[PDB]
């Protein structure tokens, strides 16, 4: 397709890592999701007694001191010690030695949707009580969303592309899906991307709420977030990260990496809509399916696994059951679409990182992680959505979708690599 | 170069827009820069007294009501507002016409440094003297950086890829580079690319005031900004925006569109150094400058003209004479660099997108704007920063330098069309 | 020893600040000192051209409106605004948050040698030339040495203990010893301690001048200050500030608080001898370095560095090496002892805090600062005077000595605390 | 209390020394106070056209012969030759007898508000007319606050703890409690402390009047010092010393010493309110008293006598009321409070020591010295404030405020022996 068409640099996937509300690495978070656990709470970290929504997916037991010293860590807001934490157990995962022969090759594109929104807080708490001066002075580089990229190329020594994205629920998408184009194209032989959140803050948790986007189901937590299930009411809050350490093929074969599987396609589209409720028909996100598939050199009817954007709100949901529809004709049938949204909530910023990931392992593992709590599929949502248990099955193709805020879309492409 | 090598599809600019403390628009703007005029003043919009720096590049007499409804304009940080005005003046300036043959085609990317910070400080004081439900419901999507895209998609219908950057100081750098790899790709055949910024609150003065960034010259606001000169003590916080409407070459010559320049190459670097200083040397700076010639297969001796990062900042400053000295080797010499931060101050998110339009500009009228301030170079800062007054010249080749925040690098690299 | 005996409230350093002659902080100014850097210069801030010394320790480049509004400034002389610059860093140093709950238990002993002489020469010239009238109304509060406790008590809200001792030299470590006294008590949990001075003035100069006690080595003024040095001809005038954050043990535990080290002891004599030449034995500073170790309850041989006072003066020099080989006998030859007056010049009232802090650095970095210029060292002058260069070594246990106007003796006691 | 929880050490008063305007040492100072004589007359010793104010508290025929030769006098300001008389009072008074053996366990701390105002004046007059070399070779030695200290521990031969306190109005209270502290904590048996005051020239009266802090009652300066009445126009400016032999008790019972009275308790607070008004409720006063009664062991009821800081200010005098109405509750009409400064008016550094003195002969005579001039009370000023005339009572326990520029505190309380 495109991506073989412009450039003969395969991508694979050599090394991921996690932080997540269902645990505080890959293997303890997959765990969660084939057992269809929930890892959404209310929120112990501060009071949110004055507050419409009082529950949210929390990382829990993290520690930063696993990663970083605790003068290091006090520096930086919540969301950049979690990306980092991601990025070295990727980096770790991956088994690559950086050298003064390589470390120009290897870059950093980890984003965040909305960063430091706790430090933010903190800072304008200081300003407006006690004025400018007891503003931190690690207030600017420990808050901005470039910073993950910034602390991870530092304390690793990487010099190739740093950057970050911003785009909402798209953000580790389209971070992996760049990253990828930056290997293909030859501006470097690896890159580390993902995303990062932690935006339960009071600004988060009142921002989100005023907004009329959250569930308010406070009594009953586990059963928020309900994608495609008649019953929902806007989406959960969720903390965390995801990176992905992304390699040219035969750098990775010629190191004797392990690969997980291969980056073969990368779309995206824009709804040119609506702020927040995309197209009823999600013309949009049809488009960012074939665009991807077009990318892949791939029909619709080789893809086996769509991991939804599935958010668990009235519009979002539908729109994305009538794009699978719109794309894959009678095959939509077939294929197995799922929202680990179910169980993780919507971690916003790193919600792209995790589900590649998830995508990933879904392709090791042959499994369609379930889209919990799917108790009555609203009309139209009459597909194989994975309702309630996993499913062992055929997986060669797994597409991963992002349809994020101002009407932004990406889907990755990820495909089983034969060795 | 590597750039052509890898696809035959070309990157021309065909629109510019522009708000900066020198002008509502390009026009108004580039007048002030070749002019060696200042758009540095003491900051009227807050009270500064309990501040170690009370000024700053403002946009002056902004009027959004010539962009969007005082409606439409009433839910949108000054951040968003400024973007999408460089934005719709950008698409205005391109004479491209939207419809539905090509809305598909037409992507976005506008990037900010900081974002809505304005909006974000007043909610947190709604939040904390009222509670969180006094927070504004126009308080998420008016603030976030991505929406300055997604509101430029949805008022001109465009379809394309959809996508923001925040990369400090590079942001509008990556934001032109990054949208021109999607053109040469094929996954888009246009883009409007650039960034906005306006972090004049409290927050934003207040923070790079403790961090001790920025310059307290503040009895002579004027003369604060001053790259390369002995008596800098650090950048000056500008509030605006820059865009481009970037254009596959076969598609702009088949709409006759006016086209300024080429866009040949883009390179990128990380320092991996330190959090806000660059090493000494400028290292980082240097691989970046040379994986953008070699990004747009130029020899250094085809360099006319950079405009320079070039922040007003002791470390920064000298690290990217450094950098030049040994990519250019006896080049450093002939060639012209100047920083326009010296009248603009550092727009940060918008910086890289502003220097970019400059850049293409000094390319049309053959001139390489001055750094004003410069009245004794510091120690080894003996190229030609076009010190005091604009230089005409020869250009045939413009390199605009980002080196932002996190050691992050980047650099674009212009050409005049044929 | 005698303060373990009386109280059972252990004070530890959380917090520091300075202004000095070779920086306008404390990590800057430290660098300098583990440089053997000068920090003495040709006076610029007016024309000595009519006195017999034109050079001294000028703070540099500072910016009060770091720390106050230029309004709030106009009001204070520079040894106030010298003394919140220190403070204000201490307490931001130390992460103490002030509130409603703690206010009463923090005070502020803030002192000076000579205080607001700048400002009593500007309004003595106003008295003279239009009369009475045309006096400052600030004059008073702006110039009277307790006003860095003061304005710094209402500026920060400390409601504690809150005072100012005046003792020449021996101004700073008399604040931090009788502050600890405070806390150890049990009349605060924490208080801000040390002091400050801006004494170049015409008064200043020309005074000490008179007096005959100044170095006049113009030709080279970073050659002027040589402790022990055989050529050494009076000290050197410096201007600047140190404070420290003193705090209880369990108070600073409680709130995971960084410990810089323990002060463990304080000890104080009068010489009873003359105004400004000591014994030439160092009776008094021997009973004094005696009681502080009594303090302590250290021996002698427990001592590894030594921050004198050590002026560059003929008298005070020589009485403090035999003070030394009388108080440790032959642990006198293993000790390290050094002059930072030899970079920083003689703050007089600021000297014992910068130095109790450059004795608390000594401790966190394992190294004993240079007494630069000590070429040809004066007869008895065989000890480790750590000449011209850094040593690294051991050091658990540093004193700091200052022997002031009118034989007035105080000697700190820190040692490392583990943790 | 928190004193003996703290240390089995007791500190009693063995001696005491004066100079004030109502007398050349303490039994005719203390004649004039139970007389309800004033000490305020026009000021001989300069002219006063220009000033606002010209009458004020001197000394009155001192004649410094009486202590030191006319040699040593020459080189030193009057604050240090008044700090001198008033410890060479006290220690005669005491009957102690340095020798080698207890030396080491004698100290001072004799303090000052303004210090050697006097010669700094004098010596910039000599600097300004005939430059720095004019400058006095004394002018140093004989003007810096700790040279009382200093000179008094070279003359009596004192190598025990010395140090100055300077806190305005607090100096001589602060001065004796940490001297209290010092004999408690067990690093002297005895110390002299006090303070000494001479900042009668123009830059003290041209100073305190440029800030409107005196009283301006030209015609009547006898009347001028009214603490509490409705017409009060601020403090009268006045010039001495008190020095107290403060000893532990074991130390006093072996060689057979008088003793006046004991320290009991010391506090201190801090307003953190203004430079120079307290807060109307006398918050930081309250603190500073309970904190007093608290290291003393007593009950509020427990208290017979304070001597007030009164200074006949409009804020101050007002506070003081409300903070031992807060303090002391029903028992604030019980007690007797009394401004001695009525009398001496305002000694700034001297005023804490010669108004511990003052407490202590309160104790031996049982006497309350009177509020003169206390015509007209002002709203809420109601307590037995003793207007006009002594009051014998009795008197077990006795308090000492002083509440000073800055919104520095002290407090100290005296009891009778037993």
């Amino acid at each position: 397709g495109h991506m073989a068409s412009m450039s003969r640099r395969r991508v694979v996937i050599t090394g991921m890592g996690m932080l997540s509300p269902l645990g505080l690495d890959v293997p303890s978070s997959w765990e969660g999701i084939l057992a269809g656990r929930s890892g959404i709470a209310p929120i112990e970290h501060m009071d949110l007694s004055a507050y419409s929504t009082r529950f949210g997916g929390s990382v829990k037991g993290f520690n930063v001191e696993e990663y970083l010293s605790a003068k290091e860590a006090r520096k930086l807001d919540l969301f950049i010690q979690y990306g980092l934490a991601a990025s070295f157990q990727a980096v770790r995962d991956s088994g690559l030695e950086v050298t003064d022969a390589n470390r120009e090759r290897i870059g950093v594109s980890m984003g965040s949707g909305i960063g430091g929104l706790t430090n933010i807080e903190n800072n304008c708490r200081s300003l407006f009580e006690q004025g400018p001066r007891r503003i931190s002075p690690f207030f600017v580089p420990g808050s901005i969303i470039n910073m993950v990229s910034g602390f991870l190329s530092i304390h690793l020594g990487l010099q190739g592309p740093n950057y970050a994205l911003t785009t909402a629920a798209t953000t580790g998408t389209h971070s992996i899906g760049m990253a990828a184009r930056n290997i293909a194209y030859g501006e470097a032989d690896v890159m580390v991307a993902g995303g990062s959140e932690m935006a339960a803050c009071g600004l988060g948790l009142g921002g989100f709420g005023a907004a009329r986007a959250l569930s308010t189901r406070n009594d009953e937590p586990t059963r928020a977030s309900r994608p495609w299930d008649r019953d929902r009411d806007g989406f959960v809050l969720s903390d965390g990260s995801g990176a992905l350490v992304l390699e040219e093929l035969e750098h990775a074969r010629a190191r004797g990496a392990r690969i997980y599987a291969e980056l073969v396609g990368f779309g995206m589209s824009g709804d040119a809509f609506h702020m927040t409720a995309p197209p009823e028909d999600g013309a949009g996100a049809a488009r960012c399916m074939k665009n991807a598939l077009r990318d892949a050199g791939l029909d619709p009817r080789q893809v086996d696994y769509i991991n939804a954007h599935g958010t668990s709100t009235p519009a979002g949901d539908i729109a994305e059951i009538a794009a699978v529809k719109s794309v894959f004709g009678e095959h939509a049938h077939a294929l197995s679409m799922s929202s680990t949204k179910s169980m993780t909530g919507h971690l916003l910023g790193a919600a792209g990182a995790v589900e590649a990931i998830f995508s990933v392992l879904a392709l090791r593992d042959q499994v369609a992680p379930p889209t919990i709590n799917l108790d009555n599929p609203d009309e139209g949502c009459d597909l194989d959505l994975v309702a309630h248990e996993a499913k062992p099955r055929k997986i060669d193709v797994a597409l991963s979708n992002s349809f994020g805020f101002g009407g932004t879309n990406g889907t990755l492409v990820f495909r089983r690599f034969a060795d």
